[PDB]
């Protein structure tokens, strides 16, 4: 990373030409040159070039990721004075809190909201149980009331949760990952509305978010569901559109997962106090907000000041009201497990292969399973790096040990060469993983070959420390529990667990 020199990534659905004028008046002002790029899945390439002690000084995404960016030791902790604090709103500064330390500075509020096309829906519907009614007279006239992203979950969460649903409970500065709340009335109820609405044919269950998105740019549906990002593409449709409250459902309102926009900085830049000048200084002031916004919409902003005269916006009242009426996202790399878990719980209850009771307690029971294979995952790599004098029932983990030294002893000679020959890239080390675990259980499954699993996912972490690509470790980790979770799952409880393994190779 060049010394003397601000880049910075965003993502192009950002104003970007408006951060590249910010930082063009802080070029004048410091004779810093500020260079703001915007690489396609920025999200995906910061941790790996990062990991490498690489990459942009300032990376923009929202808070969620950055949970994981602070884990691996990608983001640095700011520290900014209590004056400036008290500029932006409190739970804007809670989501990029982390291991009681603030890790990113909060920039947008971002939110879903009922997006309406007043042409067709002069008065939108102020409750989802109107919404069927709504749709039939609608269809005599060629059009329907709502379409949506129906695929991901983060979409169809306002509607299931409305009821009392949650993703994670928190507590003590931390998710409990096992305490997962989709198993409840609420979430059923809200869960069984939706399907309803596939099944009385309301809504097509393949419809994702470019379908939707075309759909209401285009007319043919009243209302959509979407954020502040896509509002620059409904204003180049030239719909007359309208931003509201979501629906609420059973008196209750819809609580959408919240999003804070966050600007993190590089821990291995050599310009944080450049970057934290610019930060406060400069981009989270009216004027510099103001410039990022009248490049493309940020919606509701961390910064008081300016959200006070962008509440005037109907657009922006609503989603900052939708934000408080929701929840904050959870910023851990467990949520991938809530994801995957939730996702398929509304997939297969719309198709009907199960109940929406079956669906969303299998779902909570798939979480919490997650959460102990990654704690078979994380034990595991843990004892490994301490061995190396390095620092990051039970019986399993203790039998898995005895079991992973024994094959690390046995084959010896074989890891000296591996490790030695291996060339290690964050670039080229999914590709890796992959293809090493593919050849491990082309030709079947036994336990002898997931004791191989784990040890080659070990060895991979100890090298990533060696490359000075230690943040890398947590990427492994995260790989090694979601093949656990997907693939060797269904092998594992159909041969007696994990149970059968402490029977076999246990004391
Ligand atoms: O390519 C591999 C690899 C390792 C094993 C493997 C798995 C086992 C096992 C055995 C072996 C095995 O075949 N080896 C063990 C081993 C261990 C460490 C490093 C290299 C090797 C290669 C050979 C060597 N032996 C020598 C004695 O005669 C039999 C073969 O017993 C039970 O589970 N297998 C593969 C590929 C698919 C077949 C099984 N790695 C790999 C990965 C990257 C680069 C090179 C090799 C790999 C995957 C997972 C690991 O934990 C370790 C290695």
């Amino acid at each position: 990373i060049e010394e003397g020199k601000l880049v910075i990534w965003i993502n192009g659905d950002k104003g970007y030409n408006g951060l590249a004028e910010v930082g063009k008046k802080f070029e004048k002002d410091t004779g810093i040159k500020v260079t703001v790029e915007h690489p396609d899945k920025l999200e995906e390439k910061f941790p790996q070039v990062a990991a490498t002690g690489d990459g942009p000084d300032i990376i923009f995404w929202a808070h969620d990721r950055f949970g994981g960016y602070a884990q691996s030791g990608l983001l640095a902790e700011i520290t900014p004075a209590a004056a400036f604090q008290d500029k932006l709103y409190p739970f804007t500064w809670d989501a990029v809190r982390y291991n009681g330390k603030l890790i990113a500075y909060p920039i947008a509020v971002e939110a879903l909201s009922l997006i309406y096309n007043k042409d067709l829906l002069p008065n939108p519907p102020k409750t989802w149980e109107e919404i069927p009614a709504l749709d039939k007279e609608l269809k005599a006239k060629g059009k329907s009331a709502l379409m949506f992203n129906l695929q991901e979950p983060y979409f169809t969460w306002p509607l299931i949760a409305a009821d009392g649903g949650y993703a994670f409970k928190y507590a003590a500065g931390k998710y409990d990952i096992k305490d997962v709340g989709v198993d409840n009335a609420g979430a059923k109820a809200g869960l069984t509305f939706l399907v309803d609405l596939i099944k009385n044919k309301h809504m097509n269950a393949d419809t994702d978010y470019s379908i939707a998105e075309a759909a209401f740019n285009k007319g043919e549906t009243a209302m959509t569901i979407n954020g502040p990002w896509a509002w620059s593409n409904i204003d180049t449709s030239a719909v007359n559109y309208g931003v509201t409250v979501l629906p609420t459902f059973k008196g209750q309102p819809s609580k959408p997962f919240v999003g804070v926009l966050s600007a993190g900085i590089n821990a291995a830049s050599p310009n944080k106090e450049l970057a934290k000048e610019f930060l406060e200084n400069y981009l989270l002031t009216d004027e510099g907000l103001e410039a990022v916004n009248k490049d493309k919409p940020l919606g509701a902003v961390a910064l008081k000041s300016y959200e006070e005269e962008l509440a005037k916006d109907p657009r922006i009242a609503a989603t900052m009201e939708n934000a408080q009426k929701g929840e904050i996202m959870p910023n851990i790399p467990q949520m991938s497990a809530f994801w995957y878990a939730v996702r398929t719980a509304v997939i297969n209850a719309a198709s009907g292969r199960q109940t929406v009771d079956e669906a969303l307690k299998d779902a909570q029971t798939a979480a919490r399973a997650a959460a102990d294979n990654r704690e078979i995952v994380m034990k595991y790599i843990h004892y490994k790096l301490s061995q190396r004098g390095y620092e990051w029932s039970e019986v399993v983990h203790l039998t898995l040990r005895q079991a992973v030294d024994d094959f690390s002893r046995r084959y010896r000679r074989d890891f000296a060469e591996m490790s030695s020959q291996l060339h290690l890239t964050p670039f080229t080390a999914r590709g890796r993983f992959a293809t090493v675990v593919e050849e491990l259980f082309r030709d079947g499954v036994n336990w002898g070959r997931i004791v191989a699993f784990f040890e080659f996912g070990g060895v991979m972490c100890v090298e990533s420390v060696n490359r000075e690509m230690s943040p890398l470790v947590d990427n492994i980790a995260l790989w090694m529990t979601e093949y656990l979770n997907r693939h060797l799952h269904t092998w594992i409880q159909d041969n007696g667990g994990w149970d059968a393994f402490v029977e076999l190779y246990g004391p």
